[PDB]
């Protein structure tokens, strides 16, 4: 729960993300394909915002789907950067291309806490 929130922050929340800096952050945060081991995650999206800001999607700043009652779509647009694996199979060799877009974000909320990045939608 608190560990699920912290996992979500690690995987999906980085205010300093750019299209050209996927590789450093994916490596440093050790973001992987599976819950254990060393494998490069194929696709990973960072929301370009702070954690407390992203949390608000679960406490009034989002719309239940629903669809799936655990999923909330943000009312505001967020900038996201999607990092897609270009080469490498294991850290420290994971190389990504990054792509910025502006989207409403859809997060799974476990009560007041974001737990999963479901997707980002446009308009
Ligand atoms: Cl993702
Ligand atoms: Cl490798």
């Amino acid at each position: 729960i608190r560990r699920r929130y912290e996992h979500f922050l690690t995987q999906h929340v980085y205010g300093g993300i750019t299209e050209q800096t996927c590789d450093r952050v994916m490596r440093q945060r050790r973001i992987t394909r599976f819950p254990t081991g060393n494998d490069c995650k194929e696709v990973n999206t960072f929301i370009q915002a702070n954690g407390n800001h992203v949390r608000t999607v679960c406490t009034g700043g989002g719309t239940r789907q629903t669809d799936n009652r655990d999923l909330y779509m943000s009312n505001d647009q967020f900038t996201v950067i999607t990092c897609t694996l270009r080469s490498g199979e294991r850290h420290p060799n994971c190389r990504y291309r990054g792509k910025e877009s502006s989207r409403k974000i859809v997060v799974a909320c476990e009560g007041e806490w974001p737990a999963h990045y479901e997707r980002g939608v446009i308009v």
